[PDB]
């Protein structure tokens, strides 16, 4: 039963109406913008398939060297405007947008350091715009920052000396003033995002972590911060010593699910995952066929996996360096959106139902105990098996579209076969349930 100063805050989930507005959004959008999107994953001629946001490592490309694409940022076709439009058209309710990635290149004019937007030919504070223009079709903001920072020389990986220790006691505190920055020139941000926190440097200052957590919650009312910036006392990451988790909501979930059948803790606290398109690609690369891309049914399957096991999920779109984005992650935006329009009753505000999964696809639970029945992969038999808690009843199914009837039948305690609709609606599709408890 270990003590520690610097370990979880929560007691279980919150229930502010700010974190309810967080997990009700349920869908958001990534952006990956940066002085990456230049090269596009190719340097000096060489295309490398690592993920083009950490090209700087892969072609071990030095500070003063990549910090020079600076002189290049003119992002012409940059419209904040078409991003929201496209952000509302997807159905998404917030989207996490890179302030500063790795590579320490900051989205806004910085009084920090000169490693901004506003020293571009661009000059102007890309991150302003996006968060009005965002805010203005009713999409919340959140922010993502890198803490770890290749153009800041004071930063450091571990810390094996007196020097390293002076250097870095500088760093967080540099880091510390660009939170405040971002927090005071955007007050309607709700979430930080928190990456690049892996470092012994980091894990042996959980301390600094836990006031990073609490400076911007009073800076901030109502902020949420992810449980991937946070280590406790014995440099514990997300889950402290006694495995209470820090932040308000886990992180880990990325480019992976928890079990549906295994992974039931989840549905015990808030969380997000974050998933990319291509296998490993988050910044513009210029070259797709390298690794496996995801089709839109794909992608609706793991957002909905998310949903039924009672977290959110966040698709990550790489802008091109001209501020445009390229028509795979249009075609994209645009298929999701169509499906959402038709069925998103049930994913925004839903969570865990709570009924052991079958195989025909996920459950859903809405906020007036409509479980939704999410069909991904239609039986040849005809016949969706429904399998109930002690006490709960199916007393109707109604395909979600067309409000007909859809038949139940009892097949044994506690178990139904709830028909396919007449007519094979041709995509993933929902059937909602009226369920009744006992007393």
């Amino acid at each position: 039963e270990i003590p520690l100063k610097y370990g979880a805050t929560n007691e279980g989930k919150r229930q502010d109406p700010a974190m309810q507005k967080f997990r009700d959004n349920r869908l958001g959008a990534f952006i990956h913008w940066g002085l990456y999107a230049i090269p596009g994953g190719e340097w000096n001629g060489k295309v490398y398939g690592g993920a083009a946001e950490w090209l700087k490592s892969w072609a071990k490309v030095p500070a003063d060297e990549w910090l020079k694409l600076m002189d290049q940022w003119n992002p012409t076709k940059f419209d904040a405007k078409k991003w929201a439009k496209m952000a509302k058209e997807m159905g998404t309710k917030y989207v996490k947008i890179t302030t500063k990635h790795h590579e320490g290149f900051c989205l806004w004019p910085s009084k920090y350091t000169k490693y901004t937007v506003a020293n571009t030919p661009y000059k102007r504070d890309i991150l302003g715009e996006l968060v009005k223009a965002y805010n203005d079709e009713g999409i919340d903001v959140h922010f993502y920052f890198s803490v770890m920072d290749w153009s800041n020389p004071d930063y450091r990986y571990d810390i094996k000396s007196k020097e390293d220790s002076i250097a870095f006691s500088r760093f967080l505190e540099f880091t510390d003033n660009q939170l405040k920055e971002l927090a005071t020139r955007y007050p309607t941000v709700k979430d930080f995002w928190f990456d690049g926190t892996w470092d012994a440097s980091v894990k042996k200052n959980g301390w600094w972590t836990a006031h990073a957590e609490q400076m911007l919650k009073e800076l901030v009312p109502g902020v949420a911060i992810n449980s991937r910036l946070r280590a406790d006392d014995k440099g514990k990451r997300h889950f402290d010593s006694n495995g209470r988790l820090m932040g308000d909501y886990e992180s880990g979930y990325e480019r992976r699910l928890p079990d549906p059948v295994k992974d039931l803790k989840v549905t015990q606290w808030d969380w997000e995952a974050c998933m990319t398109i291509p296998e490993n690609q988050w910044g513009y690369h210029k070259d797709w066929s390298l690794s496996y891309v995801k089709t839109p049914i794909e992608v609706i399957d793991r957002i909905v996996h998310a949903v039924s096991m009672g977290g959110n999920m966040v698709v990550n779109f790489g802008p091109q360096a001209d501020g445009d984005f390229r028509p795979e992650e249009k075609a994209m935006a645009t298929a999701i959106g169509k499906w959402m329009n038709r069925y998103g009753k049930a994913v925004y505000a839903c969570d865990y139902a709570g009924f052991e999964k079958q195989d025909w696809g996920y459950y859903t639970r809405g906020k007036n105990d409509e479980v939704y029945m999410v069909v991904f992969n239609q039986p040849y038999s005809e016949r969706l098996i429904v399998k109930t808690p002690k006490g709960i009843t199916v007393e109707k199914a109604t395909l979600l579209t067309t409000g007909e009837d859809i038949t139940v039948v009892e097949t044994t305690r506690n178990e139904y076969n709830v028909s396919v609709p007449k007519k094979n609606p041709g995509e993933p599709y929902v059937i909602q349930l009226k369920v009744r408890a006992a007393k």
